[PDB]
């Protein structure tokens, strides 16, 4: 639940996940999803 343009994304580091999307533990951008 957070804005961001790829709501799906695996993440690299958490500066890799755009828009508020920030990384998981799990690999993924979790807020934009979430």
């Amino acid at each position: 639940g957070g804005v961001c343009p790829k709501i799906l994304q695996r993440c690299r580091r958490d500066s890799d996940c755009p828009g508020a999307c920030i990384c998981r533990g799990n690999g993924y951008c979790g807020s934009g999803s979430d």
